[PDB]
């Protein structure tokens, strides 16, 4: 259940000293990651998200307008073109105002769901980066809501249902919260903080989920709540956030007239789920100790003939698995039926269609999963609705288990 | 036909001065530019090509390696961390290599087709930058495939029909062709230029494709066929290139084990077919005048309701058409039908189903096309069937044309 090894034997992805902390996603370990994103954006469409995309870099003065500059700064890389300073964006908030920004803003426009999948760069000490845990290069599954106080409790409902919607899609049942509340340093009146703490622990309430304070551990500009998974070994692995601002739209000058025709300042929701996403596909991968449900898998089928007899049947029945939207490969290898099995079940593919003469007579396939189940012999086409029902519904658990 | 004025008009995307040459992609900017990424896949899948991603930036010392450093220093955005130095990448083929360097090659495997949307910054002169045909970010529909020297035949002509083939997708068929020699800052022997120009040469006369020579304008490791299509205005835009390199793979190392068992480099050929996923989606606004292929379109329908009589079947409608993959979007304004209409074809929205009293008893809809014809009463079944034919096989014409 090391992700960094299973990566290497699954030829998901690498990492070297050229790059340090960036990953180099392979085909495989690449599949992954866009079927991730896939079923996050299932659920934007679900829950009415708008998806963007920004900009990897902006004038080191547009940063220095938000803040963060002063706590960032050292965190930050710069680069630069025809004397101006520009820095690489080690998150998406700023340029999510900006389009905002774009075009006259109402409350008839409000809630207002920006999402995107922007890859963010952090200068991390080298010696602290760690596999696809603690990178430089990383994309959360990111997004922010621009919306009137009045909205704010609506919103977080929303965000609090979709946590606990995708968590649950990967097996995650045991979830912790935490309310961190009002630090020290902060910037809004007490009265502020009172509504907006308010909000965060009504929603929390409204949905039936047990919760813990961390005391004065909130941002400077907006209390947030924070949820920890718990993997199969038990371990917690904090994912989700939900971070109130009331200080970033005001700096960017963001606002829209209210319908009371006067001009207002919109509220700014941060919200994140699954948090950077090649973390989140290292924690699957411990998760499942390499045995990516169906729906996950880099190669969902492997075809194999016995003797090159079979070959010509083999390569029709992987065109029509193809066809289907299933990825499939074939096996034609001059080895063993039993060598092939062994590789693929190593190489963890959850099904392995089984070919000889016997087969190609019927129009059939022997079935057998990668836990070295016999699923018996079936239709091509009963295999195929079987596999796009399983692909479909995101099954954790393959046919039989 | 300004995709500049266009890209306002239609809320597409936008840039601002903090950060030039980047684009910001707005909601429906971005959805059309995921629709053309989601082609790009359908036949990167179709012409057998692997999907990676590489590092946003890597050590100075392998761009000096691969001879950027020499002669592209001036493109390269620089940065730097613990006393390293690193280029933000311009180009995804050492990244490539990496990756293909992972694990021992042999014949067997290849060709081996490697693709990537590659994020590439190059650093041109302020004066120079256009709207999204000449930017500093951008997204290449990149690979790069290794191969033997005797390959090099059947994969450039695959390139050449991957060129043809996407081109005509959108409805461009003059093309004309150019071959790009050794320029005056280059990497390699003159013998090794003489092969490789010859190789390209050869092929377009194979292909009998008449072309004319673009005297020292090859890339600093490779001579490259340049392809340039023309819109509907016979205005030449200048995107496919396919480049063949001897150099490269030699420098980084790159190796595979030949039948007869010795240690050889492999030949990297380089392509891009649409350019920069950017360039193209501003070339294809002024071609379609904004008014995109339906498949393309951000929002393909929009249904309307007449007054609240209809709002409850208009939703119910939406929502169906949105199951079936459809984007369409229900204007329930308390508007004048026509002023509807009228916004939604300024929008180019190429379909507006209008629901008065008679479509909600009668279970139908009222079908309007963007151009202003009038298709009458469907079926909603109908259109939904109708729709999806349109938007599955690309079409770019829409019902009735
Ligand atoms: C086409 C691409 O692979 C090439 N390196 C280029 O940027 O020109
Ligand atoms: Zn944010
Ligand atoms: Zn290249």
């Amino acid at each position: 259940r090391d992700h960094r090894k299973i990566g290497k034997q699954l030829d998901l992805y690498h990492m070297q000293e050229e790059a340090p902390g960036m990953v180099f996603w392979h085909n495989d370990g690449w599949t992954i990651f866009r079927e991730l994103e896939v079923f996050v954006r299932s659920k934007l469409k679900e829950y009415q998200y708008q998806e963007v995309k920004g900009p990897f870099m902006m004038d080191r003065v547009l940063w220095e307008k938000t803040g963060h500059w002063d706590n960032y700064k050292d965190a930050m890389f710069t680069t630069s073109s025809e004397n101006r300073e520009y820095c690489i964006k080690p998150m998406n908030c700023p340029g999510h105002v900006q389009i905002f920004n774009q075009g006259l803003k109402s409350y008839r426009d409000l809630p207002l769901r920006m999402a995107e999948f922007g890859s963010c760069h952090r200068n991390e000490p080298s010696g602290s980066l760690h596999g696809l845990m603690r990178v430089r290069g990383f994309t959360q599954d990111d997004a922010h809501i621009f919306c009137t106080e009045e909205q704010i409790r609506d919103e977080v409902n929303g965000c609090i249902r979709l946590v606990y919607d995708m968590y649950s899609t990967f097996g995650f049942e045991k979830i912790v919260v935490k309310l961190s509340t009002r630090p020290e340093k902060r910037i809004g009146s007490d009265e502020m903080w009172d509504r907006a703490e308010a909000d965060l622990a009504v929603a929390l309430e409204e949905n039936n989920i047990p919760f813990e304070y961390q005391l004065g551990e909130g941002a400077f500009y907006g209390p947030k709540i924070e949820f920890t998974l718990y993997d199969c070994l038990d371990r917690a692995w904090q994912c989700g956030t939900v971070q109130l601002d009331f200080s970033l739209p005001s700096r960017l000058s963001a606002s829209y007239v209210g319908e009371d025709n006067e001009r207002k300042v919109p509220v700014m929701i941060h919200r994140a789920i699954l948090g950077s996403m090649e973390r989140f596909i290292g924690i699957l991968t411990e998760e499942f100790a390499g045995f990516f449900p169906t729906w996950l898998a880099p190669v969902q089928v492997v075809i194999m003939n016995i003797t090159d007899s079979q070959s010509e049947y083999v390569n029709e029945l992987t065109q029509k698995l193809s066809n289907a939207g299933i990825r499939v490969k074939a096996d034609l290898r001059n080895e063993k039926i039993g060598f092939k099995i062994r590789e693929h079940t190593l190489r963890r593919v959850p099904y392995m269609l089984v070919c000889g003469d016997k087969e190609v007579e019927s129009g059939k396939v022997a079935v057998r999963t990668r836990r070295g189940k016999d699923l018996g012999s079936m239709d091509v086409n009963e295999v195929i609705e079987k596999l796009q029902q399983e692909i479909r519904s995101r099954s954790l658990k393959q046919l039989e288990e």
